[PDB]
């Protein structure tokens, strides 16, 4: 049977990003990166609360004693919603001239899993290789995993929790490491799946209840579905808009995927082709669920 497609929130992001769904609340989390919000909308009330930070907000997540975390210029900060406040826990990249977070998501174990990248001076023109992988703990340490990182996107964790896969973009391959779940960490870089020429560049990611990765191919307008243990395609799920960055699951125990986009860097043709970009779109039907998101557990 066939998926239905519909642009619940046409926020016109510059970037639209780190969509978490948040269930107590039915409400979907997510930031719009250069305007430096942290958003969040109400599924059922339609209605959307922004809360403005200092500096550009890559990814948020949930945290277990209240509030949120979430990646501001290169720190790991504590937000308080009701406060509006930002609390800083760790600082990464404290020698670079000019990197910031990018995507970041929580480990089963809670911990706040976040990699680096040059900023852009131009879109899309950025230095090589400023780039690294870090986790923050629960005690408030922080990891470094590697470098050499161009642009830290995608990442997700296997169900039994024994391998961790990771994008970075312009390797235009996802990978995957053995994980270690009580000490949280990773080893053996393998490639899972190498994107075709039309599937463009690969952003976001998400996994699913039956261990199938969801990515989000950023200039491709579309989400493909992928087989890490076979690394085969399964599925490509195409979208109105060409700038799709991010997805996760949400709804009714998570049988619905909301797709995050950018209007950023879009022609002024493109922006009459695609009015809804930078919008915040749903899809019912897909006849599979994913996972709830984990909370960080500092
Ligand atoms: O141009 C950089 C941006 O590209 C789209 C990605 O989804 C976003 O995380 C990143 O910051
Ligand atoms: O009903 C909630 C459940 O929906 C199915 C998801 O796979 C599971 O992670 C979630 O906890
Ligand atoms: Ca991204």
């Amino acid at each position: 049977s066939s998926i239905k497609i519909e642009c619940v929130l046409p926020e016109n992001c510059r970037c639209g990003e780190s969509p978490v769904w948040e269930e107590v609340s039915n409400s979907l989390l997510f930031v719009d990166i250069p305007a430096k919000k942290v958003c969040r909308w109400d599924s059922f009330t339609k209605q959307v609360q922004r809360v403005t930070m200092d500096a550009p907000v890559s990814s948020v997540a949930l945290r277990q004693s209240g509030g949120y975390v979430a990646t501001i210029g290169t720190k790991f900060c504590a937000l308080n919603w009701k406060e509006q406040s930002a609390v800083v826990l760790a600082t990464v990249d404290n020698d670079k001239k000019n990197n910031r977070f990018n995507d970041g998501k929580v480990d089963p174990a809670g911990r706040y899993f976040a990699g680096t990248m040059a900023e852009e001076t131009a879109p899309a023109v950025l230095e090589r290789h400023q780039g690294a992988l870090y986790s923050l703990f629960p005690d408030h340490h922080v990891k470094k995993y590697f470098d050499q990182v161009d642009i830290s996107n995608g990442l997700d964790w296997s169900l039994d929790h024994k391998i961790f896969y990771y994008i970075d973009s312009l390797s235009y391959s996802v990978d995957a490491f053995d994980y270690d779940l009580q000490t949280g960490q990773i080893s053996n870089r393998r490639s899972v799946y190498k994107l075709e020429k039309e599937e463009q560049i690969p952003d976001g990611m998400c996994i699913d209840a039956e261990g199938k990765l969801w990515v989000a191919c950023y200039n491709g307008g579309r989400v493909i579905r992928l087989d890490p243990v076979t690394g085969k395609r399964l599925q490509t799920v195409k979208l109105p808009v060409d700038k799709t960055t991010s997805c996760c699951f949400g709804g009714k125990n998570y049988s619905e995927m909301y797709v995050t986009c950018a209007r950023d860097g879009m022609d002024p043709e493109g922006l009459l082709r695609q009015p809804e970009a930078g919008g915040i779109f749903k899809i019912t039907g897909l006849g599979v669920k994913g996972i709830a998101p984990y909370s960080y557990a500092g």
